[PDB]
């Protein structure tokens, strides 16, 4: 499994969202953050199994850019496991 | 060492922190995030030895669980080293 | 490459944010973040050539110290890619 960290301008937010709704993303957590004078910007974080990183990478990619400075980046960073909180689920059956 | 990402529902913070502090963690990172509609959550980091990452699983998840639907998850993400920026000291003497 | 994670105390931010772009840091992201009762504290994240890292920690140590507890921490996190939403561009060209 990999997270995937998208940092995106702010007004992508909800195109974005349902790319990744569209494809299959069960979940993201979504954080309120600045970057670059500090512009306004928008962390999406999911965590997916690893065949399906570069669906989600190549979705974010064209749903967020815009061609123009400051479109972001994404982290793809190793998770060596995923618990769900409301059934302990692990691995595959917590994503 | 590892960190230990968790998104859980923002009424239990109290109850989390206050498990954590328990169990001998010395030092946690918490963000007002969204998830899932965009739902409030709060994330809480930790960093801790490796021998210790499950017993903070473990209380997370009893903890944070309340059986319904958006009790959040928990990422186990390596980290590779700790810095404690007030004396420059590393690794296990970091945490 | 390598994901640097700190956590500093606010009034920290600009100094150690122009020392990073003095060292050469081409992008970072910055969260309102609290920490340890919670004080607010601020997590600044960039993505380095693996060559890079210890600059980076060394440079955040130095100005964001204070020798005063709550001072904060810095994680580093292996990053298996980082991409560039703008260009699609990806490694050592996306950062
Ligand atoms: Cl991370």
């Amino acid at each position: 499994m990999k997270k995937i960290e998208a940092i995106i301008k702010p007004f992508k937010l909800d195109e974005v969202k349902d790319a990744l709704v569209e494809i299959g993303i069960g979940g993201m957590t979504v954080t309120e953050v600045k970057g670059f004078d500090f512009l306004p910007k928008v962390k999406i974080e999911v965590v997916v199994r690893d065949e399906d990183v570069e669906k989600v990478v190549e979705t974010i990619v064209k749903t967020a850019q815009t061609g123009r400075v400051g479109d972001g980046k994404i982290f793809i960073i190793p998770v060596e496991d995923v618990i769900r909180i409301r059934t302990g689920e692990r691995g595959e059956q917590a994503i």
